[PDB]
Parts: C-alpha cells; sequence; structure tokens
C-alpha cells in the first residue's frame, strides 16, 4: 500500500494528489497529479483492469496543473514507504492529451510503455524487483522522457505492480499514479497507443505468477516498450 506523495522536476517539487488528506478537504489544492478515491492507500486487483478505475487509479480525474519538463528532462516521483513484501515491476506510460490534459477524457487516453522494469535478481526467491530498486533508491523512482517523441501535453502514467498475493485470480495488485506533463524539444514519433483497458488482462504471464519459487524469466506485462 503507498501512492506518489511529491515529483521532483527541473529543481523544485510538485506536490502530488496526496490522497490520505485532500479527499477529507472539500477545498482541495490543484497539482499536477490526478485526484483518485483510493483513500485505502489501496490497489486495482485484476477484476478492475476493464473498468475505468486502471487508467489512473479507482475514480481517478485529471490534476488541474501541468508541469514542464526540460527536453530528455527527468521526472522523480516520490512514494509513502514501499513496502519490501510488495515484489513487482515498475512500469511507466504516456499518452497524449492533444490539448490542455485537465480537460481529457482518461477513457479515449491511448498509452505507450517509455520504460518497464521487472525481476532484477532471484538468487534468493522471491527475489529483487524493480521494487526493491525504488525502496533501496529511498522511495523514489526517476522517469527520462524520451527525445524522440513529439512535444505536447501527455499524462505520466507511473505504476508499482505488487505480486506478493499474484499466484491466485486476481491477486495481482496495481498501484497507477497519474501526473500531467508539457514534454518539450524537437521530437517527432507518435507511438502506436493502448487503451488503459488494454493494458493488462488477469492471466498475463506476469500477473498470474508465484513468485515464491525460483523464476528461469519473467514477462513485464502491459504492450512492448516503445524506442
Ligand atoms: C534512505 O535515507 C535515510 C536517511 O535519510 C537512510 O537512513 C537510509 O538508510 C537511506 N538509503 C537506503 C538505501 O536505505
Ligand atoms: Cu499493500
Amino acid at each position: 500500500h503507498g501512492f506518489v506523495q511529491n515529483i521532483v522536476i527541473d529543481g523544485k517539487n510538485y506536490g502530488g494528489y496526496l490522497v490520505n488528506q485532500y479527499p477529507y478537504m472539500s477545498n482541495p489544492p490543484e497539482v499536477i497529479a490526478w485526484s483518485t478515491t483510493a483513500t485505502d492507500l489501496g490497489f486495482v486487483d485484476g477484476t478492475g483492469y476493464q473498468t475505468p478505475d486502471i487508467i489512473c487509479h479507482r475514480g481517478a480525474k485529471p490534476g488541474a496543473l501541468t508541469a514542464p519538463v526540460s527536453p530528455g528532462g527527468t521526472v522523480e516521483l516520490q512514494w509513502t514507504p514501499w513496502p519490501d513484501s510488495h515484489h513487482g515491476p515498475v512500469i511507466n506510460y504516456l499518452a497524449p492529451c492533444n490539448g490542455d490534459c485537465s480537460t481529457v477524457d482518461k477513457t479515449q487516453l491511448e498509452f505507450f510503455k517509455i520504460a518497464e522494469s521487472g525481476l532484477i535478481n532471484d538468487d534468493n526467491p522471491p527475489g529483487i524487483w524493480a521494487s526493491d530498486n525504488l525502496i533501496a533508491a529511498n522511495n523514489s523512482w526517476t522517469v527520462t522522457i524520451p527525445t524522440t517523441i513529439a512535444p505536447g501535453n501527455y499524462v505520466l502514467r507511473h505504476e508499482i505492480i505488487a505480486l506478493h498475493s499474484a499466484q491466485n485470480q486476481d491477486g495481482a495488485q496495481n498501484y497507477p499514479q497519474c501526473i500531467n506533463l508539457q514534454v518539450t524539444g524537437g521530437g517527432s514519433d507518435n507511438p502506436a497507443g493502448t487503451l488503459g483497458t488494454a493494458l493488462y488482462h488477469d492471466t498475463d504471464p506476469g500477473i498470474l505468477i508465484n513468485i515464491y519459487q525460483k523464476l528461469s524469466s519473467y514477462i513485464i506485462p502491459g504492450p512492448p516498450l516503445y524506442t
């Protein structure tokens, strides 16, 4: 259980959507982060993969603000302290807003994968995952925005999937966090985009999986990485 508390871009903090404060507030602040109803700090499991909840988490609505990112610049997302138990991949997708991200229909966003990290080492099952990398980096993930994509406004959909219960149907725990970015530079790729509700299915080999046994490979779920 956890959520993105803060985002660092070009030497300043953009406060995140504090899901344990703002939902109780009724005049909460404008942020670059999407609002959610996930006040349990919980997940979207396999029962929700073909519901709108999977896109930017349960009941999610666009953030009011959009953060400019320098060309090929870094977006550092800072989580609440991530449990060692919650082993699994950290995956990053962009969808174009074709306009102000604050007014987009989330149901029509088309995501391309810009980064994935999965099973790093399996010497000691369940092993060392991207989630363990995120913990070792004091609960922060660094995303580099490609230079080869068309500039414009994009939703960054940032996700940990926890696999600690994933040996059972609908056991995998998706933690998607969305923020609004204004990508800059000279690129011109418009990568083939996957609907939120076509990202994952509940029987994918990276999703329905027993992590506690020796694993020879791990197929990171979601569409193919763009390069
Ligand atoms: C995280 O930072 C704290 C100090 O702020 C430190 O005590 C902790 O051990 C750090 N890093 C890692 C890899 O644990
Ligand atoms: Cu949890």
